[PDB]
Formats: C-alpha cells, structure tokens, sequence
C-alpha cells in the first residue's frame, strides 16, 4: 500500500523550494544590477531604467513559473515531449523574432570595434548618405543635409561606404560642344586649376585636368578633379563651377546647348 | 496475474486530476486578468476584451486537452516521437507564422524605448512619409498630407528617417540659363536671403546662398538653404520660391527655358 | 522459455483498443461539430461543409493510423529515431507549407481586431487600391474602380494605407508658365476657392491656396487643397479642375505649353 | 557464457518478420488503391497511373529497407543519434524541397473552396492576365489573348485580382487640348453616352461622363465609364472610342496634338 | 575485479563485423547497380558512370566510417549529444545545400508528368523565351532564336507560360494619325484580312479587325488578330505588316508621324 | 563508503586514452593526406597546402577537445541538454554559414558533370557575359570582352545561358523610313545576303531576310539573320552592317531619320 | 530514512568543484592567449585586446554559470527539456544572428586563399568599383576614385569581377552620322591607331578598329579597342578620344548631331 508518496511530496517540495530560492535570488540580482547602474545616472533616466528593470523582473518571474510548472506537470505523469511541442511555439517565435536584435548587436560591435567610421565622418550607407551623429550598439544615427535624421538599425548595413577618411575627391565634369576648340578649352581649364591651387588651402592634391573623359552626340566632357581635406569636396566643386562659368564668359566659348539639325519640306 | 493495473489507473487518474486542476486554475487566472483589466476600461471596449478573453480561454482549453490526451496515449503504449512528428506540424506552422508578430513587438519596443520619434514628428519610413498619429507596440500610424493614413507594422521598419527633430532644412534649387549673368543673380539671391531672414521668425540658421551646385547643357543651378523650426521647411521654401519669381521679374533675368539650336537645309 | 509474450499481446492490444477508442471518439466529435454548424446554415453551404467535414475525418483517420502503426512498429523493435527522420519529411513539408496559412490568420485577426479598416473604406494596400467589400479572416476583398475585384491574402499586407477615415484630402496641382503674372493667378485661384467653399457641402476644411509648391524650367506649380468628407476627394478635385479651366479662359491667362527657344543657322 | 543470443535472434527475427509483413501489406494496399482508381479511368491514363504507382511502391520499399536496416544496425550497437545526423540530411533536403508542393496544395484548396474564381472568369494574377481554363489542386491554367497559355503553380498566387464577377467597368480617358471649349466637348460626350446607352444591351450602369479627371501641360482629360456585363468591357471601350473619333470629326474639335511654342533668334 | 571487458570486446567486435559486412554488402550493391547500368550504355558514357560510381562508393565508405567510429566512441564513454552537435554542422550544411537539388527534382517530375510542355513547344519561362530542346529531370534546355541555348534548373520555374499548344495568336497593332479617316482605314484593313484569309493555310481563326484598341495624343491604334497553327504567329504578323505598308501606299493614307504644333515669337 | 570511484577513474581514464588515441590517429591521417598530395605538386603550392593542412589539424584538435571536455563534464554531473543548447549556437552558426559552400559544390558538380559548358564557350550567366576560362568546383571564371574577369561562385548560377554550342545566330535589325520603297529595299537586302553567302565560310545557315519584323511611328524594321560557326556571330553582324550602309549609299535610299511634322502659328 | 542525501551532496559538490576548476582553467587560458598576443603588438592595440579579452572572459563566465546552474536545477528535479525550450531561445537567436559572421569568414577565407584579387587590383564587386586597400578575413576595403572608401563584408560578395589581372581592355565607341563617308572615317581611325601604337608603351595588343559595331536612326558606331597594361585603360581611352576629336577637325567630318527632319503646314 505504497510508501512512495513520501518521495513524491519530497520532489514537489524540492521544485517549490528551488523555485522560491531562484525567485528571491533573481529579485536580489535585479535589485543590485539596478542600484549599481542607478546612481551613476549617465546613459539612462530613472524612467527608462524603471520600465526596463520591471521588464527584466517580469521575464524572470514568467520563466521561473513555466519551469516549476512543467516540472510539477512531469510529476503528475504529463509527457515532456508534448509539453515541448507546445512550449516550442514560443521557443520558435521568440527565438527567431529576436535574431534581428542579435544581428544588430553583432554588426554594431564590429562597426565600433573595426572603427569603420567615427562620430563625425560623412558616410553613404544603403543608398542613404549623411553625417554620423550617434554610434549606438543596436542602432546608428546619420543626419543628411536637408534629408532629416536617418536612424538605421545595424543589422541592415550591407555595405557602408565612408567618404572622408584619408581625404575626399572633388570632381567636376564640364561639358562643351564637340563643335568646339579643344586645346583652348583645356588650357583655360588648366588656368582655372592653377588659380584654384593658389587660392585654396583645403586641397591636398589637385586640381588637375584629365582628358576627354567622354564623347557623345553633340557634347564632349572633360573632367577636373582634386583631393581635398575632409568635408571640403563640395566647396571646391562649387568654386570650380563658378570659375568655369566665368571662363566660359571671358574666353568666349559656346555653351553645350543641345544641337539638332533639321531638314525642311513644305506641303 | 498482474497487480500493475493499480499503478495504471493511478496514473491515468493523476493525469485527469491534474488536467482538471489546471483547467480550473486557468479559468480563474483568465477571469482575474479579465476583471482587473475590465473596470479600468481605458485601452479596450468590453466587446474586444470579451472576444480576446474567450480566445485566451479556448487556447488554454485546447492546449490542456492536447497534453492530457497525448499523456494518456503514452499510457496505452503509443510512441511519443511519432506523436511529436505529428504535433510538430502545428509547432512549426504556428511557431513560424507568429515570428512576424514577435518581430513587430521587439521592433516596436525599441522604437518606443529609444524615442526614435514621438507622436508628432514628420517621418519618412520605407518610402512612405507622414505625420505620426499613434505609436502602438505592434503597429505605427502615420498620416501623410493627402496620402491618407498609413498603418505600418513595426517589423517592417528597415530604416526610419526622422525629419524634424533638432530642426529641419529647407532647400530651394533655382535654375538659370548658362547664358546668364552669375554675379547679378547671386547678389539678387542674397537680397532675397536678407529680406527673408528679416521677414521670418521660424528660421534658425539660413537662408544662405551656396555656389553653383550644378551645371548642365543649358542650365546652371544655384542652391539656397536654411535651417527652420520643426514643420516650417515647406512654408519657407514656398516663400523663397515666390520671392525668386518676383526677382526674376523685377531684375529682368531670363527664365531657364530649354534651349536648342538648329541647323537648316531645305529640300 | 519466456512468459513476456503476455505483456506483448497486452501492449499491442492496448494500442489497438486505444486507436479504436480514438477513432470512434473522433467520428463522434466530427459528427457533432458537423450537425451543430449544419442547421444554423449561415456562413456555409451543405456542399462545402460536406467536403470540409470529410476532409477533417480523413485527416484524423490518417493521423491515428500513423500513430498506432509507429507504436506497433516500436514493439517489433523498429527504432523510433529513424522512424522520426522519415516522418519528419512530412512534419517539415506540412509544418512549413502551412506557415502562410497561420500568418494570414494572425494578420487577419489583427486587421479585424484593431479596426484598421471597415467594410466600406477606400484603402491602398500593397500598390493596389480599392473599396473593401469583404473582410475574411484569411483573406480580404477589395474592388477598385475599373480595376476589378482584388482578393488579397492577409499575410501579404505589409502596410495598409487607409484613405477615408477622419476625412480625405483633395489636391489640385495647377501649373502656369513662369513667364506669367503670379498675383493675378493667385487672386483668381482664391476666387475659385471662395466660389467652391460656398458651392459645396462635402468639404470640411478647404479649399485653400498655398504658395509656389514647385518651380522648374518653364512652369511654376501652385497647389489648392481641401479636406473633404469620405469618398468626395475626387468629386472636389474634378470640380476645381473644371473651374480652373474656366478661369484660364475668362481671366485670359496663358496655358503652361512647353516652351523651348531655338537659335538658327542656315547651311 | 551467455544465453541472451536467444533474445538477440528473437529481435532481429522480429524486425525481419515485421518488415516482411509491412512490405506485403503495402504491396496489397498499392494494388488496391491501383485497381480501384484504374477501372474508373477518368482523370488519368494507364501510362501515368503506372509510373505513379511504380513510384509509390519504390518509395515504400526504400523507406521499409531504411527502417529495418537502421533497427538491425541499432542491434549491433550502432548509435541512433549519429544515424540520425546522417539520415537527417535526407529528412531536411526532402522535407524542405517538398514545402513548395505542400504550399501549392493548401493554396489551391482555398482557391477552389473559397470560389475565388471559376473556370471562365478573366483574372489578373501576379502581373499576368487571362481567361482561366483549368483549376487544378496544384496548378492553375490561364490563357491570355495572344499571350499564350500560362501555367501558374498555386503557391505563387500572392494576390489574385478577378475582373468579371459582379460585372466589369469599361473606361475611356479621352484627352483634348487645354486650348479647347469644355462645355461643347462635355455635351458631345454626353450625346455619345446617350447614343451608346440606347445602342447596346451589355451595359448595366453607364455610360457616364465624369469631370476633368486630369489636367496637364497642353492636354485636359475627361473620363467616360460604364458598368458592363462580364467580358464586354473592351467591346464597349472600342465602341466609345470609335464614336469619340467620329465626334471629333463632326463637331469639328481640335485633336490633342502635343503643343510647344518656340522663340527665334537668327545668328 | 570485473568480467565486463568480455561484453565490451563483444560489442566493439559487433560494431567491427557489422561495419565490415556493410562495406562488402555496399561494394557489391554498387558493383551491380554498376554493371546493370553499364552494358545498356544509353544515357551515360563509361567516363561519367565511372566518376559517379566512384563518388557513390566513397560516400558510402565515409558514412560507414563515421557510424562505426561514433559507435566505438560511444563505447569509450564519449557523449552522443556533443557528437551530435558536431556532426550536425554537416547534417545542416549538406541537408540544406541539397534542398535545391530536391526542389529541382520534384518540379521536374511535375513538368514531365503534367505534360506542361513537350520537346518542341515554344515557351516563355521566367522572362526568357525559346524552343525546348531537352527535358531533363533536374534541368530544362531551351534555345531562343539568336538568344543562344538557355539551361534552366527546374526549381527556378515560377510560372511557365507555353505559347503554341492549342494554336497561337498573331497580333498586329497598326497606328494611324487621329487626324485620319477611320472607316476608309478600317475597310482597307478588312480587305487585307480577306486577302490573307484566302492567301494562307496556317491560320485557323483570323484574320480579324477589332475596333480602336487605343487612342492617344496624335495616334489612334487598331488591332488585327488571328489564331494561327503552332509556330506560325510571326510569319503571319510579318505578312500582315508588309500588306499594311502596301495598303498605306496604294490607298494613299498618312503615316502616324509624331505631330507637334508650335507657336512663334521672334526676339 | 563507496567503491564506485573505481568505475569513475576508469571512465575518465577511458575518455582520456580515447582522446589521445584519436589525436595521434588524426595527426597521422593528416600527415598522410599531406605527403600523398604534397609530392604530386600539381593543383597547389606548398604555401597553400601548409596553411590548409594546419587548418585541418587545428579543427580536429578543437573538435576532439570539445568532445573529451563535454564527456568529462557529463561525468561531474553537468547536464548534456544545457551543454547542447550552448554548443548548438556554433552548430547553428557554422552549419548554416557553410550551406553556401555546400550549395556551390553541388551546383559545380552538376555544371561539370552535365557539361553545361566547357572551358571555351561564350556564356551569359546572371546578366553577365563572357568567355569561360576556368571551371572550378566551387567557383567559375569568365572573362568578358573589356568587362574584366568575372569570378562567380557556383551556387549563384540561377540560369546559365550558353551561346555557341551547336553554332550561334547572327542578327541584324535594319530600320528604314515607313515613307520608303519596300520591295527595292528587300531585293537589295537579298543581294547583300547572296554576296555574304558567297564571301564567307564561317556561316552554316544564312544569311536570310525575313519580313517586316516591326513597324512603328516613322520607321519599319527588317531582319536579316544567319547561323554562324561558334564565335563568329559578331564578325558576321559587323560585316552585314557595313554592307547595309554601302547599300544605303549606292541604291540611294533614305536613312531612318526621326521624322516629325509641325504646324505653325505666328504671334 | 534515506542515506542518498550523501550521493546528492556528493553530486552538487562535483558540479561545484568542476565549475570552479573550469573557471580557473579558463582564466588561465585567457590570460595566456592574452600575453602571447600582447607583446607581439602588431595587428591590435592594447585598448582593443583589453575589451576583446574582457569580452571572452565574460562569455566564458556566463556559459559556465548557465551550465552549473542548469545541472544543479536538474538535481532538484527540474526538467531539462523545458529548460531546453527556454535556453533554446538564445541558442536560436545567437546561433542564427552569428551565421552572417560565419559566412563572412568562410567567404573571406576563399577570397584570400584562391587569390581572387590582391591588395592592388581594380575590382567591381556588387555594383561598386574601386581599388582594393585592405583584405581582411571578415571584411574587404575598396577605394573608388571620388567614390570614397567602401567597406564590404565578405559574405555579401555574390560575384567579384576583377579588371586588371592579365591586362585590361580599353574601348572607345565613336559615333558618326549615317549620312557620312565610311571608308574615309575608317582609314582615319586606323591612322589614329597607328599613331597611338607608336606613341605609347602601356599597350600590349591594340589599338585596333573593328567594324560597324552598331547602326541606329541617325548614327553609326565604330569601335576601337586595345589591350593595355594594368590601370592604363582610361589613359588610353582618353588619349584616343582626344585624337578622335582632332581627327574630326582636320579631316573635316560631320559630328553625330541628332538629326530630325520636319514637314511644314502654316495655319
């Protein structure tokens, strides 16, 4: 007439005392990871830490409940494989929904750690470009000129192209009619290059004229370029453009107006 | 002649009393999570809470049924691995169909918690732009001017670019014929910048003229820009455009009409 | 000389009596879930319910067969892990092919439950727009003007933008030559706004003229807008367009004809 | 000196007699599911059923071999988890390669069961449009006018838009110069609407003129529309187009020729 | 002082004799599946069968090694779950990398079995079109006119549209100026239809004129169509085009030259 | 007072001697698979084989460590399921990161084995075209004319279209004004066909004129085509183009200059 | 009255002493893998190594905690399958989030090992082109002219096309009016080819004229090409362009101006 109900009550008593120990233990650890991060009130307000700490506490309570519960269910002869094919709906949903969060974190870790870019560089990252403002661990902030502030999760960084770095390149493609006199234009472009090499202090390499970079229908295109100091690219381009307009005027050279020629019939 | 039928009836009696205890226990917990969320009738109507609470109750009944059932099946010597390869069709279908729901909730949690944007900012989020109206946990609402109200699930937020924030940037690209007189145009643009810096109180930085931002075929393009107070961008741009038309008129300057030039043959 | 063949026949007899019990039990449950949903013949015809109920019954028969079978196979010393790596082909194929069905259902549940839109609103949902006609749980129906009836599964709803709701916005972008007289045009547009504010009862806000919304090459574009009652947007726009044509006529103002200017050589 | 070799030979004898029983059992079931589907020679030729039945038989033979084999391997002390990590290559490859097949079947089941469309409707399904010819369970056939016969697997049906159904809408967008006389044109369009309302019997709603649906550069566009009987849409549109050309002729109205205006310099 | 070393050596001896038996057994089965497929040298050269058979043999050797090895490792008290988390790297990599192969085979099976197309039809399959040359089980070959020979794996077949089949449709959209005389043109097109109905034997339905299929700016488009025998579509279209050019000539009708009209200022 | 510490030390001694045996065994196998592949120094340099063999050795050391370790951890009563949920992070990451590698190898195996193309054919493969230079097992090399050398991993081959093979097709679409005289042009094109059939030895089929392949606005297009020897396509097309220009000259035929016709107003 | 509490305290003492041993063991191994990589301060600063080593240490502490903890939880009768469905959320999230890291490493290994490109070549890799600056194991650095520095993770390398290598090809497509004299133009192009073959030392093959590579509307296009030394392509093209402009001038040949011809009506 059975004396195993003893081992039974022993076990359910073990599960209960261990779940209690675990709960108090965890409320202690959450309170400590609380107060230690609470008085050095740097990275977070006591409104966020509150909701975050409450969130941690609730997660640990529910986990501990589920565990004690399924263990005690095991004791009343419920099958743990069926219990697994039910709890595994949550294992799967959460486990996979969280993978983006983990991808963000790993990616961010390498962005920060490989110094792919620092809190001031101008970068183009996934078709969007701007000046980096914050580098978080999960998320990166980047303010374009006029574009507004872009907030990009780190997992979404396919390629990150960094302008700046070891200086930028400024480039102007100026187009003339094919029609036109090449050597005159090229000599005038070089005069602009010299005037700008003297007149600026942000440029490290150029300006330089390199040949006919392109030829098509009724226009031929020549390129001037120049290595500039970080964030000066556009200033230099705008300057070169102004001077090129001026040189179109003084040197009396035709503008690259589109140029058709038509045959006539009257009827 | 066997005296194990005792341990057998003992077991199936344990499964049944535990499934009963679990069902009553859960109907109690659902009734409490019911009435506690029921008289503080804030976020939900008693039509929604009804269907939602009925839904929870039915899910717990079906889970408990499945558990008791598979355990009793285990008792009649049915294999739990085959039972698993059957129940796992549901574990997989539900577990993965729900991963979007979980992704939404994680993403939403970070949107709210990192204050990526507040209930008033103007944001562009996945090619769609508008003024945010609700920030849920699963879903975000965003009303574009004329666009209608966009409802976006949170898991679908690749990048969220926020305009507004620390002020916007207003930009006008005005285009003149290459043909034209640069310094006159630039000086007049600066007169418009001064008149607008005086004439407005929403601007915090500009307006400012920066050089020849672009040059092509028969037009050259100059840019004025100006940091404005949140949501004033467009007002400022429209103002600057009006003034620039006016200045085209008074200063007598040619409009940037497309400009071909054609050669003739008669035949 | 063995007396375990007894426990053996006992077991296979247990598996058989349990599979029998399970089959009768389920044909009973299917017959009840049948007749209860059968005389309240609302949502389904007795041709659909027949094929659906037959389908349920066959699924339960095949599952029960597979279970009894794999258990009896376990009894003749067949390994349940190899049996698992065979049955798991079906666990995987079905479990994952069904995940879209589950995704549809979850999504649909939230569409209905968050009242994202009701059986009358005009919505644009994944590049397709129309008037919603049915809101199912798995699938949504939406009839565009001329487009035909679109049937969209719920899992395919990335964003659902809802026009209507708290009223629509009607917008007309009218374009004039840059060439033209701005204040005359604007005053005339305001006369059209006043005449339409008087002459209609669907509009709740506009009409209103806001500045030069755009300026380019040989055209400048002005915008009139107006908040209208649900589904009136287009009536209002068509009206404003008519009146704007009329105002081009009476006020004698040039149409925005594209405007080149060409230089001549003869040869 | 061991008397367990008895239980050993007993076991391998059990695995063998059970694999034999299983093979004969299955060849019987395949032969019956053969002859029963063989004399009602409706949906399949005895060339297809032959290769399909041969295919079923071989699959069951190979599965039964693998099972008996891995069980006997278990008996010579081979580990079933390593055996699992080998067989699972096939469990995974097949299990997942077959998921499209399962997706097709589920989708098709719902297409047929929700009567999303019947064997005659004209549907646009994933950018492709045509008249449905067969509705299978795995695959749908749809013949476009001139397009050829499209065969679409059911799992690939994102949205299925069905034209026809509760009648179609025929739409003509006729464009006139802005230049032109609106009320004359509108009255003439209404005369065409009346003449067509009289002259046809396939239309159920229109034809109707609704206002200036669009206005741009040198054209303004008016829309006539009309609900028609299934598959008459295009007949009605072609008719309305013919009559509109006729009305351009008789009423002497200018065609919407693109309309530039150009300024001259000679040089 | 232990007499279990006997059962130990017994076991490792069992694993060894079973791995030996399995290896000889498999080399026999590979040699037979070799010579049986070797003298009926149809589908394969004895250079392919050699490398394929060698490949099979090596796979079976390595699998048998891994099995015997992990079993003997189990015997020296190595844990099979850790062994599983190592071998499962290969289970996963291979199991999933092979899923495309399995997808190809399933898809190909259905293409062949549902006779979606035969070794002569002209099909468009995933944006690519051509005449089918081989129908494999894994891969399909399709030679476009000028395109070269396309080799498409079967798993990549989303939709397969088959032209040919129950005949093709040939279609010519001829465009006239709006300017023009409709009934003359239509009557002339019908004369071309009659002359071609007489003059060909590949057509089964047309040719036929159906109305104004389109109207825009300065062109109106009329469509002639005709059901033709498989692969004749293009011959018919080219013939109809030639005849339509001839009819433009004889009947003296204006070609659909783009038609602007321009206003002049001199300055 | 326990005499199981004996079986304990026995076990950990078994794990240690088996890990030692396994390590020496593997360093031997690596040294042999080393020296055997080392003196037939064909496919690899002794710098690659060094780093590759060192890599193999380190992988086997770490695997053997992990196994011995987890087994000894099992002995001190550490749970192997928790150990599994930790090691499985690596099982998953590696197992899935390697699936591309396996996909490449399978695909490459079939490319090589089905002789889809050989080391000289001109192929277009995923939008990129070129002449194949190497066919590896993991990766394929393909050098475009001017394009540079493309290196494509095998798993990335959706479709591979092979030009060459049973000869190429050369195609020239020449366009004339609609305006023009069709039979003259066609007869002249045939004279070019004959002159080229005589004048070349790389062509196997053409050249041939087939009708009006296209008719539009102000141009009608005729096609000449011809089956050529592998890699001659372009030579033939270039030749036919030259001759067609020559024939435009001699036969005095109008070029297909775009052809508008304009109406005039002065104001 | 139980004497198993002895084996109990024995076990938990075993778990504790093994977790202690493992912790000290690991802090030792981390300190060694620290100091050995610390004084050879090459690839890393002692700021990075610090944070990386601290990171390793913390990871191993948390893993060891989780293990000891779950083992001791197993001892108080907590179920390890439920414990597995909780820890598996992390196994899944981390295991899958890290798969990109693994993919990068494998890919990079093959890039380095197959010398697909070296630290100087000019490559186009996923639509982005530039000169390679660093080849890491996880990530590749590539600086475009003007483009800025692109940092690409290795897993994102679909195809990597390498220009340079066995020399580059420089290509110029020059276009003339159809109108024009072909043999004159071709002979002149050949004179430019000869002048450039003499005048350069970077070219290894060309320059060479090959026929009418293209013919259309009012232009015909001829191609000159030439194999050049690595990185000279563009110099050569720019030179050939300059010379071709010069040759348009001297030889007096018409530029390829777009060429319409128009018919007149006055009204």
């Amino acid at each position: 007439y059975d004396i195993k109900a003893v081992k039974f009550l022993l076990d359910v008593l073990k599960i209960l005392i261990i779940a209690f120990i675990g709960i108090k233990f965890a409320d202690f650890l959450i309170y400590r990871f609380y107060k230690l991060y609470s008085k050095s009130k740097i990275q977070l307000p006591q409104r966020k830490i509150d909701t975050l700490t409450s969130l941690t506490k609730n997660a640990v309570r529910y986990i501990i409940y589920f565990l004690a519960g399924a263990s005690i269910l095991k004791l009343f002869n419920i099958d743990m494989t069926s219990l697994l094919a039910v709890a595994g709906i949550g294992s799967l949903a959460i486990g996979f929904g969280a993978q983006n969060l983990v991808k963000d974190m790993i990616s961010g870790f390498f962005i920060i750690f490989e110094d792919q870019f620092s809190v001031g560089d101008y970068v183009t990252i996934n078709g969007i470009s701007g000046t980096v403002e914050e580098i978080g661990l999960r998320v990166t902030k980047i303010r374009g000129f006029s574009d507004g502030l872009h907030i990009i999760p780190n997992g979404e960084i396919k390629m990150v192209t960094n302008l700046t770095k070891d200086s930028m390149m400024a480039v102007v493609n100026i187009a003339f009619p094919i029609d036109e006199d090449v050597d005159k234009i090229i000599e005038g472009l070089q005069e602009i290059c010299e005037e700008v090499k003297k007149s600026r202090d942000d440029l490290i390499e150029g300006p330089t004229v390199l040949g006919i970079t392109d030829m098509q229908d009724s226009k031929l295109v020549i390129m001037v370029y120049a290595k500039t100091q970080p964030m000066q690219k556009w200033a230099v381009e705008r300057d070169i453009r102004y001077r090129v307009k001026k040189m179109f005027d003084q040197k009396n050279i035709s503008f690259p107006y589109p140029q058709m020629d038509v045959n006539f019939k009257r009827v």
